[PDB]
């Protein structure tokens, strides 16, 4: 991988694990 | 939410999880 590569996967990642975080929120609210 | 939407953002994140993972995969594949 490029170096401009190599940083894209890895704000990729964070972005990934963010996007993750606020579904589980989501998800974790809809008390039944 | 629905839960229809419950069960769609479940797989979303079943989804970005696994993406997550081969982009680590990657990211650990790299050197100096
Ligand atoms: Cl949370």
């Amino acid at each position: 991988l490029s170096p401009d590569a190599y940083r894209f996967l890895t704000e990729q990642d964070r972005q990934l694990r963010l996007e993750q975080a606020q579904i589980q929120r989501l998800l974790e609210a809809q008390s039944l």
